[PDB]
């Protein structure tokens, strides 16, 4: 007996071409939790019906970096790890703590399907989160 509906969130995420000469979209989220990738598939995207939490981008977007861009720490790290490691930038989407809702729907467009895209973009994917709210019980 209340006048209120459910809200609908809309997130954006497109693979922007880097100035270092990109080739394809990849997923590289270092220092990430296992829970954030507990639903993520081999494609690098979270499946539908999965909740949302802080630090969970729910999307794998990272472009290649340059050579000089590296830091002195990476130079010495060579002897630490024994072998150089590819370095990229985190261009994925940022997700707030809690999220408010849950991943119930997700739209993803691919050029291979025949969908035209703007200049500088390689892919397009949006997330849909439904806000859930319930009255207060106990008082």
């Amino acid at each position: 007996d209340v006048y209120t509906s459910i809200h609908i969130e809309e997130y954006e995420s497109e693979a922007r071409d880097t100035k270092l000469g990109p080739e394809e979209i990849t997923r590289d989220i270092p220092n990430v939790g296992e829970d954030a990738l507990r639903n993520l598939d081999d494609r690098g995207v979270i499946r539908i019906g999965a909740e949302v939490k802080d630090g969970d981008l729910l999307v794998g977007k990272v472009t290649p970096k340059g050579v000089t861009e590296l830091t002195a720490e990476e130079r010495l790290l060579h002897a630490i790890f024994g072998e150089k490691a590819r370095e990229v930038r985190d261009t994925s989407l940022r997700v707030p703590h809690g999220g408010g809702g849950i991943i119930h729907d997700v739209k993803v467009f691919n050029r291979e399907d025949g969908d035209e895209l703007p200049p500088g973009v390689n892919q397009l994917v949006r997330v849909y989160i439904v806000q859930k709210r319930k009255i207060s019980e106990g008082d």
